[PDB]
């Protein structure tokens, strides 16, 4: 009857703090994220759309056979599209890559994003999300992991576990970025631990279909388990 998702923000923030502590007990400092440098992360994200991880990595490395970022920026777009042919829609991704590189080069510094470290957090997010093919999750991940800014990336795993438990009601993934950050401290190491532990939990236990609730440390405070028991449905749209 009294679901977490309907509780006041202060109670949902305390719930999320409990979740963070329990997941850290389960996973510690285990980190399943790729931990890429910022240029690699941005370009990989552009290539990742509707593409498997193996094909994304292969397309990225084939792209790097064209040379450094300056050479990729200047290469004929068809050469870039051919190089990234393992990813879906290479003809559309090639101009996104070249435009993103052009904009990064024009920013202060070389092919780096260190200038983002000093910008106000919202301005830095907007600068990255303005890049073609780059969304708020990747912008948040780059700022958090590479630059220690207090933002919280929400991927499919974070969104699914948080929503099932009831830390937030059901909403879109972009909205969940604001909603979850509003429940969290401006503490980048804390935000990063929570992000990676959510990823571990979503991959190992709270899976997209048939989650393993009987193996889940969150079970006694999970809205989804309280509503469905051992029949929590797939996390759909
Ligand atoms: S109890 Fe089940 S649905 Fe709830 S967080 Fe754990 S695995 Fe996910
Ligand atoms: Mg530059
Ligand atoms: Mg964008």
């Amino acid at each position: 009857a009294p679901l977490n998702a309907a509780r006041p923000a202060e109670e949902r923030a305390a719930l999320l703090a409990w979740v963070k502590e329990r997941l850290h007990e389960e996973y510690g400092d285990q980190d399943p994220t790729p931990r890429r440098d910022p240029m690699h992360e941005l370009i990989s994200t552009i290539l990742s759309q509707q593409t498997t991880h193996a094909d994304e990595e292969a397309a990225y490395q084939e792209l790097r056979t064209l040379g450094d970022w300056d050479a990729i920026t200047l290469a004929p777009t068809d050469a870039v599209a051919h190089a990234i042919r393992r990813s879906n829609y290479p003809e559309s991704k090639a101009p996104r890559i070249q435009e993103t590189l052009r904009r990064i080069k024009a920013a202060p510094g070389g092919y780096d994003l260190d200038f983002l470290r000093d910008l106000p957090v919202k301005d830095a997010l907007k600068w990255l999300t303005d890049l073609p093919g780059v969304g708020v999750k990747t912008a948040s991940l780059v700022l958090l992991f590479n630059y220690a800014r207090p933002v919280f990336p929400v991927d499919t795993h974070v969104h699914r576990v948080s929503t099932r438990v009831g830390v937030i009601p059901r909403m879109g993934e972009q909205a969940a970025h604001r909603a979850l950050l509003a429940l969290l401290p401006p503490d980048p190491p804390y935000l990063y631990e929570l992000h990676i532990n959510f990823l571990s939990h979503g991959r190992q236990v709270c899976t997209w279909t048939r989650p393993k609730c009987g193996k889940c440390i969150l079970r006694e405070r999970c809205d989804a388990y309280a509503l469905y028991g051992d029949k929590v449905p797939s996390f759909s749209e």
